[PDB]
Order: structure tokens, then sequence, then C-alpha cells
């Protein structure tokens, strides 16, 4: 009967649009690039749905988090685009924030509600991600520690390698 002011859920495959159309803005416009196309979007939503996290305010997306299993003590290349069931680590591949909803802690109180749903699952033992390095001490309010340079390139850009136990 009505959109709902806030409501919190796994993504699906049909989510994907509203996702890409955030990346634009948040990521594209700063670097020309972004962690995941539609594509992506798509293939983890439809792969593992259950390690994504949305935040809807009035029927619309304003937060979220894609993530997929990665089996290796590190990110390497190859982790942008794979899902390793058997694996042991929640990859934080994309999270971002509508840039009208900034600076009011929607990013840590959707980022905390995913650590606890992801560390509810009988084999995420531990979560990682990469970031600018301007972000590191952002990250280490949550648990996460920086672990050196991440072995991943995207254009110009490098980041750190930040590790969390679940
Ligand atoms: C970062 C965030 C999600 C935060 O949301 P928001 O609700 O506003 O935050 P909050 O809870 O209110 O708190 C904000 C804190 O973050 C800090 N912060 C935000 N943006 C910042 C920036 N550009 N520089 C420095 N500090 C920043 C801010 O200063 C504040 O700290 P304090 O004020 O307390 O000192 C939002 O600013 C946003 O949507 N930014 C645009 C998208 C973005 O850059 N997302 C990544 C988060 S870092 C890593 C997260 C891991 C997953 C991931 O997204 N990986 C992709 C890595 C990647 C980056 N660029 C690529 C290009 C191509 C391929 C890959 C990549």
């Amino acid at each position: 009967h009505t959109l709902p002011a806030n409501e919190f859920r796994c993504l699906t495959p049909e989510d994907a649009a509203g996702v890409f159309e955030i990346e634009r803005e948040a990521f594209i416009s700063v670097s020309g690039n972004c962690p995941l196309n539609l594509d992506e979007v798509q293939h983890f939503l439809t792969l593992c749905p259950e390690l994504s996290l949305g935040w809807f305010v009035e029927g619309r997306l304003v937060a979220f988090i894609i993530g997929s299993l990665w089996d290796e003590e590190r990110l390497t290349q190859e982790s942008l685009a794979l899902h390793r069931p058997r694996g042991h680590s929640a990859h934080l591949h994309a999270l971002a924030v509508h840039r009208s909803f900034r600076q009011q802690g929607k990013g840590s109180v959707l980022l905390w509600r995913y650590l606890h749903h992801v560390g509810a699952q009988p084999a995420v033992r531990r979560a990682v991600l990469m970031c600018e390095d301007a972000l590191v001490p952002f990250y280490q309010r949550f648990g996460f520690h920086p672990a050196g340079p991440c072995a991943i390139v995207v254009g110009s850009l490098t980041f750190t390698e930040m590790h969390c136990s679940l």
C-alpha cells in the first residue's frame, strides 16, 4: 500500500540498474571507472545475493554493498570477477551511498549491518576490501586492519588492502 520510509534487504538482479546508476556518480565521475559494470553487478547478485545488502528510502536505493567469496589470503586481479563458493572471505567489491545521502552515518550503519549479516553465515570468517589510503582509518573503526599495498590495479589508482576478522 505504500513505500517504506526505510528498508534493508539483500539485493537481487532486478536492482542492478539502480546500483550502476549510483556508481556512475560515485565512482565514474571521479575516476572514469567503477568496481562493477552492469553485467558484473548482475553476476554477483545472481550467484551470491546473500552477500549483498541494500538500503532503500521511500522505495529508492540510497546505499549498497555488493560482495562475493574469496579463498586466498590476499586479493588478486582475478578476484575482481570471481566468486569462490568454497571460500571463507567476504570480499566487498563495491560500497557506495547516494550523493544526496552522504555524511550522515549511512555508510557506517550499512557496513556494520553487513559485517554482522555476513558474519552470521557458516563459512565467512573474514571480510576483505581495498580502499584509497585516505579511507584506511575509517575502516579501522570497523575492525579492519591495513594489510599492505593491494595487488589489484585499476587504471592509475592504487589501493591499500584491509582485512577484518569475523
Ligand atoms: C565512502 C562512502 C561509502 C561513505 O558513506 P557515508 O554515509 O557518506 O559515510 P559516513 O558513515 O557518514 O562517514 C563518512 C566518513 O568517510 C570519510 N570519507 C568519505 N569520502 C571520502 C573521501 N573522498 N576522501 C577522504 N575521506 C572520505 C569521511 O571523512 C567520514 O569520516 P569522518 O567525517 O567521521 O572523519 C561515501 O563517501 C561514497 O559513497 N563515496 C563514493 C564511492 C566510493 O568511493 N566508495 C568506496 C569506498 S572505499 C572501499 C570500500 C570497499 C569496497 C569498494 O567499494 N571497493 C572499490 C574501490 C574503488 C574505488 N574507486 C574505484 C574505481 C574503479 C574500481 C574500484 C574502485
